[PDB]
Parts: C-alpha cells; sequence; structure tokens
C-alpha cells in the first residue's frame, strides 16, 4: 500500500501513436536482473547508503533493451522485486522509495528518503519484495532513442546492521534487484534497426 | 432599433483550459492547497517596477512568467511538490496624479512565440488590456495555461504563458514638472480555481 | 467563451465568527446593547493621523486594535460590563487633493503573530485593502473576533485583531510642492451585528 | 525470518478518551483552512525522531521529550510557517527492532500540559497513560498523541504548554551473545497527522 494514484499506460498514448506494439506473453512470465541493480551491507556501512539508484525505461531488461532496437517509443509500468540474503539474527531496516521524474540530485538524508512514497522494509524478510515502478510523464509516450528523466528507484540504508561475524568475513547481507514489464507495457512504431 | 451603448471597458474574453483534468492519468498525485490562497491577491516577489517620464513608447516595463514564482504562498508551498498545473489571476496598480497623461498595455504572449522584440503594433494583437496611469481601482487578468505538455515541472526554464506589459503612449506632464516624478507599479496574483501541485517530495 | 471583467475593486472575504455562541454556556450573562449603535460609523477615540510628503515607503501610519475603544459609544458602555465578544466594521476617510499621489495598505493582523516590524512585501500577505490617497468615498472593513479564549475582559493587555495601516507607495506630488501639504485621515468603526458584553458590573 | 521475537506489539488501551480537534476552533478561527490530503496518509520520519540505547545507559534515561505541535512532522513543519495556529491529534510509530539476543523494556508515557519539566523519575512514569514495550518488537508500535488542553487553539510560538511524549529506558539493555559484542539498537520515529489536525491563519511566510 504506497500512496500513489494509478497511472495510464497505453490509454494515453494510443490517440496519437501509429501503431502500439505488443510484446512476446513468454516475457511477462520471468523476473530479469537489472544492471547495477545489486549491493551489499556491511556492519561498517553507516545509515545514509545510496545502495543503488536506477531508472525507470526499456534499459531495465536484457529483453526490453533489444526490442527497442525496433521502436521508435515506448509506454508501461514495470514491476520490480527485492531479494535479500539474510538469516534470523540480523537485524537492520531499508527503505525503497519512488523518486518522481525530476528532483534532481543532491545528498539525500534518512530524514527525507522516507518523505516519498516508500516501503520500509527490513533484513529478515523471506520472500521477494514486489512493488511497481510507475510511469509518471508530462508526454503521451517515450522515445527509445532518447534517454529523458523518469522516475527512479531509489535504495538507502535506514537501520544499520547488527550481526555477528567469526573473524571472516564481516557478514555482508547481500541484495539484489529483478525486474520484469507490467501489464500495460507498449511500444509505438515498427522502423528498421 | 439596436442601441450605441459605449462601456465595455473591461473582460478579455476567456476559453477555460483544463487543469488536472488532463494530467490527472499521468502525474502519480494531484494536490489540492487550501481553499483560502484563492481569495487573496498578494503581491508578487518580483511585483515592483516604475514610469520615468523618459521612457519612449514601446520599452518593456516588465515581464513575467505564469508559474507558481508570482505568489509568495505558492512560492513556498512549491518546495514540496515537483509540478504544478493551472491557472492565475494577476491585478496591477499604478499609482499616478492626476496630471500625468499616458497608457500602459498589458499582453498575454503564448509560449513557443519568437522571444524577439515586440513594438507597439503587435503588442495590441494579443488578449489584452488598455490601461491609463490615472486610474484608481487595479485592474485585473486571467493568466490562462496553454501548454503542450500535461504538467509543469518546478524548473523556471520550460516555457509557459508570459505577460508583458508595454508604453503604449509616451509619459508627458502638461506642467513644467521634475523629473524625479517616476510612476509606481506593483503587481499582485492568486491562483484561480484551476490551480493544484503534483507530486509529494521532501522540501 | 467567458469574459474578461476588470472591476472587482473591494470585498475582502470572511468567514463568519461565532459570538456569544461559543461564550453563552460560560459567561454569567450575555448583555444586548442598544439597536441603533450598529447603524452609525463614528470616529474612533485615536481615529486621526496624517501622511507627510517626507515619508518613506513601509512606514505604519496607525495600528488600532479590536475592542470596545475604537467607538465613543461602546467605551462608555464599557464602563458597566466586565467583558465583551464580537466583531467590528472600521471606516477610513483620506482627504488627499487630485495632485498627491500615493496608495496605502490596510491589513487585518492577527492575533499572537510575532510582534515584529512588517515589510511591504508582507503586508499585502494579510487579509488586506488598497486604497489610494485621492479617493473621494470612505473605504470599509470588517474586524473579525480571531481568539483562542471564549471572551475578552475589558483590559487592554489582551492580545486581539490588530488593523495596521502603512504607505505602500510613496507621497510624491507633480508640483513643487509645499512640504506642509500632510493629508489627514481619520478613523470610524461601529459594531457588527454579532457584538454584545458580558456582565453588568457598577460603572 | 525468525519468530522468537515479540511481534505483541498490538494496539493495547491506553486510559484516554478521545479529543475534540478542529471541530472547537472552526467558530473562532476566520476562515477555511484545510491541508492537503495525501499527507495524512504516509508515515514519515521526525525533525528529531533518532536515538539509540546503548548497554551503558542506566534505567531512567530519556531516550526523548516531544511536544505536541508541528515539529513532529517535515510536512507540517514546513507548512507551519505560514499560519498562526494549530489544533489536532497526531499519530506516532516506534520502530524498536533490535536482534534477537537484546533485553529490556522502554515505557512511553502521555504527559499532559503542566506537567513540571526536567527530572521525572522513573518511578513516576508509569502515573501516566503508558505504553510498556519491548526492544525486540517487529511491527511499528503505533499509538496516539492526543491534543488536550484548556484553549480553543495553539499557536504557532512554541512557548504555549502542550502535551509531551516520555520515553523513559525503564530496564536497561543487555546481550546474551556468545561473544565479545553487544549491539546498540536505533531507534527511530514516525508521525502523521490525525484526521482532525488543521491550520488556523494564513500569514506570510
Amino acid at each position: 500500500a504506497v500512496p500513489i494514484q494509478p497511472v495510464a499506460g497505453a490509454a494515453l498514448a494510443a490517440p496519437a501513436a501509429g501503431q502500439i506494439n505488443q510484446i512476446d506473453p513468454w516475457i511477462f512470465q520471468n523476473f530479469v536482473q537489472c544492471p547495477l541493480g545489486e549491493f551489499s551491507i556491511s556492519p561498517r556501512n553507516t545509515p545514509g547508503e545510496i545502495l543503488f539508484d536506477l531508472a525507470l525505461g526499456p534499459g531495465l531488461n536484457p529483453y526490453l533493451a533489444h526490442l527497442s532496437a525496433m521502436y521508435t517509443g515506448w509506454v508501461g509500468n514495470m514491476e520490480v522485486q527485492l531479494v535479500l540474503a539474510g538469516n534470523a539474527f540480523t537485524a537492520g531496516k531499508v527503505v525503497v522509495a519512488l523518486v518522481p521524474p525530476y528532483f534532481p540530485k543532491g545528498s539525500l538524508t534518512t530524514a527525507q528518503i522516507t518523505c516519498f512514497p516508500h516501503v520500509m522494509c527490513d533484513v529478515r524478510t523471506l520472500e521477494p519484495i514486489q512493488l511497481p515502478l510507475l510511469d509518471v510523464r508530462r508526454v503521451l509516450w517515450h522515445a527509445t532513442q532518447d534517454q529523458e528523466e523518469s522516475m527512479r528507484l531509489v535504495c538507502m540504508l535506514y537501520t544499520p546492521l547488527r550481526t555477528n561475524s567469526p573473524g571472516d568475513e564481516s557478514f555482508v547481507v547481500s541484495g539484489r534487484l529483478l525486474s520484469k514489464p507490467a501489464a500495460d507495457f507498449n511500444f509505438v512504431y515498427l522502423t528498421p534497426p
């Protein structure tokens, strides 16, 4: 339950696009790993470390990035899930925020990361955490051969890791980020690659 | 038999512009503002200018831009939200004596208009208001939200409805007159009922 | 197609404030006053001021306070009663010629506002009225009874709705002009229909 | 995800009856003022909502003390620059998610106005409506902070006597770990306005 309205996908681009092209239905059935969507927490990290930050688009997917070479545009939401590898004796919390597609850049403290629509997940949670990546925008559709500003997913260390370690290693907790297109991801126009 | 009457004197006609109706299926949120900010004309952050008797007709006295920056209340709220879309309502006061003769014109220049140099002949071809310098009651105008995008980001480089004010006729006084007689002018503004921010962020 | 009109010129909007409706279950009595005191604007005990051509913009010309002390009739009645609660209605006249150019602003400053120093930029952010110095017909304002307590005691140290008047633009005359040309101003006031005293005591 | 913790931080009864918020201050204010409705949705961290509990702390150590007002919210502290007045209750979470080896208990009290500030011994903090909570509770302990008062509203001039919220360390923090390490629990504090929070009068920021 994150406080955001649903945002229209292909329902807004359709009157203006010339085609609206579907994706293989076997692509929505798999979670693939996002580039740079990996991190690790060591008990040496102080709260406030940006563990990752990555933007919405077709570059979050090995298949979508390859298919965007034929098409002119794209609209749609994505669907990301987060896996963490930690046992039952760890302690520490991570906040995942949904940064609007502006609000450019700076140092984000923990007092500020909780002011976005966010999910505050612990570190000893078993099941992968699901959340959406919404396509907030000011234009009707985006262009595949032009990287413009889109909504970003940001990860922050909210409460620091408190665990043990025999003598080695420092027992880092690893974290990975997987994604797949939501129901209303679409391309726009068939062009030659 | 149909009648003469001369008095019309105001009321630029407008066609209503869609506010968050266009933006809703695309913005993540659409945030209302306090309903009493719509009730008061308060002075812009940059709402000061003066007309000296030595200005030639055609010189642009001031030029604002439709945004959340023409209102002290909206400029304080805009720190939290990442966007805005809506209309404004502007009101200008001119403090002139009963011996200063002149007229200014206030026009609504669209976005994407070639940002060149406007003459006195072209200024009167936009939706405008003519107001002399002697008048006592403030005049006011609507500032609509003509735009090609759904909503605006709070980064003032983007083009929007500008508000230009030129000197239509030269400011001459029949008396000998000291040249240190500038005519003061102030700008005030409040959001029309179709204004709202977009997305909650930290300030 | 929707219309331009420029003329609004007055009428600060108000939300009605509860008079003795809040106070009744706590005051021992609630005393009406003569119904004809509501009919006449009469001059305050401290309703005199003047604007000299040598004052800079921002200087506070006068500052009254919502109470039974802005009315000669109420100030005579207040000797018998120990309290009051209600709204007022103020009317200011400015005796200016047709050659003096300037504008004053009249704002309604709430209680518990930090009693510092108000600029010309912050004065226009309270519910206000702009009035030039040449105008002939008197302007009037409502003075509401914003308060944290149920009723007020007739001991003027307590904070209530103040009424500030600043010089928005500097008073300049196009003619050479004698500096002994102060512009006179008077204040008048009468209780709005929601005023009444509280408890009968000896005068 | 081990469940040998104490997730028993369910809604407890605090001996206090509901309190009027903006309903009383409506006919004495001067205008209609409502605040954004998305502010009421998410819990965000207070401007002073971080603390820590070290095992070198003795029972009686005040972890935090804060008065009810707009200073408990980054969104409300920014809006409170334009207004002179506020009424209403607020809701606070308490994120004490210590390790599976710690031990200890804090007690959050609800101190009324006009109580003498300062010492507030540990024998006299259970005399108030209190919540006694462990340091291992997973789910964030929610609890209301109400606007008990004797005026119609509070000015945004912090000198008003408002209801406080004291967090004593009732018992000392200990660790049962097999060797050399005593974990320090880092507590956070989130808050959001209740359904009856409202500001009073518009003034320049």
